[PDB]
């Protein structure tokens, strides 16, 4: 995250960190035994690491958990970036309470202007690289479809979105990919991709959660 706050542990609960001997993705906890990430996040050997503010020390409320199975969307198309969901069941069911909790999943779309939380422990600086330890925060609005389309052409459908600040100086970056996207209590968006971090004219887009309720909802009841 550049230009964002560090969030205070444990206030963004429903957020994971996936640890491969290192943490390399987020993710966020929709139940006790499921968690969505981005499909380019996609490896064998996770644990799920809930309950985490710094992954570099063990604070008293942290959970790690092996995934069982791994499931990358049908139609995941890792040249383009569509359809970049991935859903992770854990081995065994978390343990559910005040910093380990899930996220609900959307019922219709959001809206352009509406203000969402996006959070992770990717790089802090557009002017190199520095990797924080504990979590950090950033409130950004939906952009419209024309400005993300006029950002990236040829590249955005419609299951992404922007998200951010045409300015600049306020984004997703590297590290933060498979996190969370919440608007107004809901699961919108997953860290996905951009051009770079925090530049003029190159926003964040992210997966458009809301046209995979349907899919997701199917196949956790299905596994
Ligand atoms: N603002 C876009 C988020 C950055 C995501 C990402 C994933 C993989 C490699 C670099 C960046
Ligand atoms: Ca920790």
């Amino acid at each position: 995250i550049v230009g964002g706050y560090t969030c205070g542990a444990n206030t963004v609960p429903y957020q994971v960190s996936l640890n491969s001997g290192y943490h390399f993705c987020g993710g966020s906890l929709i139940n006790s035994q499921w968690v969505v990430s981005a499909a380019h996040c996609y490896k064998s050997g996770i644990q799920v690491r809930l309950g985490e503010d710094n992954i570099n020390v063990v604070e008293g409320n942290e959970q790690f958990i092996s995934a069982s199975k791994s499931i990358v969307h049908p139609s995941y198309n890792s040249n383009t970036l569509n359809n970049d969901i991935m859903l992770i069941k854990l081995k065994s069911a978390a343990s559910l309470n005040s910093r380990v909790a899930s996220i609900s999943l959307p019922t219709s779309c959001a809206s352009a202007g509406t203000q969402c939380l996006i959070s992770g422990w990717g790089n802090t600086k557009s002017s190199g690289t520095s990797y924080p330890d504990v979590l950090k925060c950033l409130k950004a609005p939906i952009l419209s479809d024309s400005s993300c389309k006029s950002a990236y052409p040829g590249q955005i459908t419609s299951n992404m979105f922007c998200a951010g600040y045409l300015e600049g100086g306020k984004d997703s970056c590297q590290g933060d990919s498979g996190g969370p996207v919440v608007c107004s209590g809901k699961l919108q968006g997953i860290v996905s991709w951009g051009s770079g971090c925090a530049q003029k004219n190159k926003p964040g887009v992210y997966t458009k959660v809301c046209n995979y309720v349907s899919w997701i909802k199917q196949t956790i009841a299905s596994n």
